[PDB]
């Protein structure tokens, strides 16, 4: 007879801000065909990727999100009074305990908010902006922090020429709250764990700590694996999203897809058909692949280059790791 | 002038099921303390430990995740295929990707569903039954999966006379549903960031792998700072879950803290101010502490005893690394 009481907060949510903070090293194709029988000009016009920003030695995923969520609440105009809660989405975060996000938070001045991980390969910042949208729309909070955050140089294999040139680090943050219009549409995700060793480290921790004298862990790429996924299937996501959102493909003023590689996103944009004249996020040539922080940090490129604009209609599309994704239109912050 | 929609779920959920899986190995205290000149009795009567499982070579967090799937699919009489998404919360999946989620999605026969991990230390059930329950309300999932799942064994430092004989291994999964009436309560959470040292993986997985020869990684517990901030804090998160909730400390049938100490569990009856009566969570006598996986773990053992009956009002307080804590008033499942 006894019945659970039910909250509920504002159903209007939406980007009030992104903050992007990128190591200060630049590390050029040149930089790494030390160790690698490929070029300059190979890499790029496999990849479009030119340069790559490698995080300091001191630094890591939670320090860059940290730079990243400061310049965020700075961009809003707030403080970390303001915020109730942060989701860290990482797939660098070399520690299995404690989580990121309760030392990320105490570093902004608020060590008691609510907070937590979330790793979902590359896709990590699609369902953390979803998930954050449906926390303050539930009433669980009113305004949170959502930072995709990665330090992926010291997983990567400088003699494999496979993806030695593709990973990069960086941290991009956004502050979600209330909004006097719609400014999330509804999450679009979904998986294929049978390709989980598309994109994974090759060997666990577990393993190699109980024989430290072997091989040690590194990031490996199945590319043609992750081509043929990616670029024949992120087309209908893409819709998915738009559709649930209720806005068709020619209302898309930005299109910012996962930074993976500059052919597959090519081969989207050409699938989605979206107007002639939208933009579409190219981070990549100068930032690389940063995996769950790429597309807020594309978003940050887009906006401060004013590629894009506050208020455009911006079509999210988060692929990877796990053979994951998660896309979403959203109206670009300010 | 585009307007981006807004869809909606069932706005009444709750947990339709619990399903757990606890290895086989049984480990005593001395088995674990063997590298420790301790007493047998002084575990128990201070911790309330006197057994825990450990996970066999061939398993892992994800595998017991799996398992766990499987049989809470059976306890509510679903199918995979009645599954939207999965979340799996853990802090021993020792890989830095592909998350655990898609695989066991994969494994389940759930295929393509969404779903990604969630790590806020020892309290990520609470923190991943707040997102299933936000996530179905906003209409982005009908049914969901919520597992939680440790295999800590790996990481225990058995010289360790601090902490040996705390953590094990296990997993415990819920589906997540609509139901006739609210069966889950506003998720009460926070944490303290400054005190992120208290429950930690020593020292970090790239610093190790970059001096292989050097000392491994362990996961370390302070014990006194831990249950000093539990005893202090649990008591108010308990009763701000029970106001969220709507409900009196009279009306709580059955208490689920954390199984970390059977003396703090104690203390907190105490504060809470809970009936007599009330039936308190104690599987840490044979379960020990798993973490994540420790309140869905103690949910199951309370009913498959029968001390608990679905239906009952429960207060669960999950609370531990990061210094993180997640509470919700909820209706025990099937």
């Amino acid at each position: 007879m006894t019945e659970i009481a039910t909250t509920s907060g504002a159903r209007s949510v939406g980007l009030l801000s992104v903050g992007a903070y990128r190591p200060e090293r630049v590390v050029t194709n040149d930089e790494i065909c030390q160790h690698i029988d490929s070029s300059d000009e190979w890499i790029y016009t496999a990849t479009g990727i030119k340069t790559r920003r490698f995080a300091a030695d001191d630094e890591s995923a939670a320090s860059m999100a940290t730079e990243a969520c400061r310049r965020a609440l700075s961009n809003a105009g707030l403080s970390a009074a303001d915020i109730d809660g942060v989701i860290v989405t990482t797939n660098t975060h070399f520690l299995q305990t404690p989580p990121a996000a309760p030392m990320v938070a105490a570093s902004l001045g608020a060590k008691g908010i609510l907070g937590f991980d979330l790793s979902a390969g590359c896709a990590g910042f699609g369902y953390a902006l979803g998930a954050a949208a449906d926390m303050i729309r539930g009433g669980g909070a009113a305004t949170m922090l959502v930072v995709g955050t990665e330090k992926l140089s010291p997983t990567i294999d400088m003699y494999d020429a496979g993806n030695c040139f593709i990973f990069a680090d960086g941290a991009a943050a956004v502050v979600v709250g209330e909004t006097p219009f719609q400014g999330i549409g509804p999450t679009v995700a979904g998986s294929d764990g049978e390709q989980a060793d598309a994109i994974r480290q090759d060997i666990d921790w577990i393993t190699f700590a109980q024989n430290p004298s072997g091989p040690r862990p590194f990031v490996r790429l199945e590319g043609p694996a992750v081509f043929r996924w990616a670029a024949f299937k992120m087309g209908d996501v893409g819709r998915r999203a738009m559709d649930a959102a209720g806005v068709r493909p020619d209302q898309i003023d930005v299109f910012v897809p996962h930074q993976a590689n500059s052919r597959i996103n090519e081969l989207l944009v050409k699938n989605l058909q979206l107007r002639p004249d939208a933009v579409v996020a190219n981070d990549i040539e100068h930032t690389g692949n940063t995996s769950a922080a790429s597309i807020p940090l594309a978003m940050a490129e887009l906006l401060t280059t004013g590629a894009a604009k506050p208020g455009d209609l911006a079509l999210l599309i988060g692929y990877g790791a796990g053979l994951s994704y998660a896309a979403q239109v959203v109206r670009m912050p300010k």
